[PDB]
């Protein structure tokens, strides 16, 4: 376990204490105020190249899951758009609400979705995540948001493991995962310079919020809501409502792919 989470009193509203960057300057996530955000014409079209992602384990690390990827060679990679060179994919995760209405972190005019996937990647003129995650453009969080309705059918492996890792600290085999079946039609999207939404919550991030969400079902979504952030023998607390809210704005701007 760590310090941090998300309660009461170890929340987002504390997180400054040990991690003071939380009042910084470029922190996520934010509202993605539409009507603000403008069509840039220069940003070149988002390439997402998954087809030889590799899997390796899918992993309960107390505050989400995530699903790890072997990044030791250019396999799974994002390129263009905003970006400068090449992003490997080292993992996803999640953040989800207690119930439909609240789970993202990310908002759209407010909007709150039922959930959140990011795709962490980090830029390999940097060599390792870790030194990577010392830059201002070391990292690329693909942001998909989540709505209930229709079942994903590319998440449904993802579901069906997640009762082997119910409490922190336990890890499964999750080889042959492929992670384009969690995308959605349309790599239309916002992007603005940002953070990590977890301590450490380094500005090191340029963040791609995909426009369209994917629909996953409530059967999905509720195996969500069964995973605990506690260990295994600590007393039961739902993982549920692993989100940061937005944070200020302050002095950026939101640039839109689209029109
Ligand atoms: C040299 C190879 O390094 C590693 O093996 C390594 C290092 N780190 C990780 C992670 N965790 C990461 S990268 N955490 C930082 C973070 C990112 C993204 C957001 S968000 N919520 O999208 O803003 C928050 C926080 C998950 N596997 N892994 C691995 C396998
Ligand atoms: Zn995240």
């Amino acid at each position: 376990s760590h310090h941090w989470g998300y309660g009461k009193h170890n929340g987002p509203e504390h997180w400054h204490k040990d991690f003071p960057i939380a009042k910084g300057e470029r922190q996520s996530p934010v509202d993605i105020d539409t009507h603000t955000a403008k069509y840039d014409p220069s940003l070149k079209p988002l390439s997402v190249s998954y087809d030889q992602a590799t899997s390796l384990r899918i992993l309960n690390n107390g505050h989400s899951f995530q699903v790890t990827f072997d990044d030791s060679q250019d396999k799974a990679v994002l390129k263009g758009g905003p970006l400068d060179g090449t992003y490997r994919l080292l993992q996803f995760h999640f953040h989800w609400g207690s119930l439909d209405g609240q789970g993202s972190e990310h908002t759209v005019d407010k909007k709150k979705y039922a959930a959140e996937l990011h795709l962490v990647h980090w830029n390999t003129k940097y060599g390792d995540v870790d030194k990577a995650l010392q830059q201002p453009d070391g990292l690329a969080v693909l942001g998909i948001f989540l709505k209930v309705g229709s079942a994903k059918p590319g998440l449904q492996k993802v579901v069906d493991v997640l009762d082997s890792i119910k409490t922190e600290g336990k890890s499964a085999d999750f080889t042959n995962f492929d992670p384009r079946g969690l995308l959605p039609e349309s790599l239309d999207y916002w992007t603005y310079p940002g953070s990590l939404t977890t301590p450490p919550l380094a500005e090191g991030v340029t963040w791609i919020v995909l426009k369209e969400p994917i629909s996953v079902s409530s059967e999905q979504v509720l195996k969500f809501r069964k995973l605990n952030f506690n260990g295994e023998g600590e007393p039961e607390e739902l993982m549920v409502d692993n989100w940061r809210p937005a944070q200020p704005l302050k002095n950026r701007q939101i640039k839109a792919s689209f029109k």
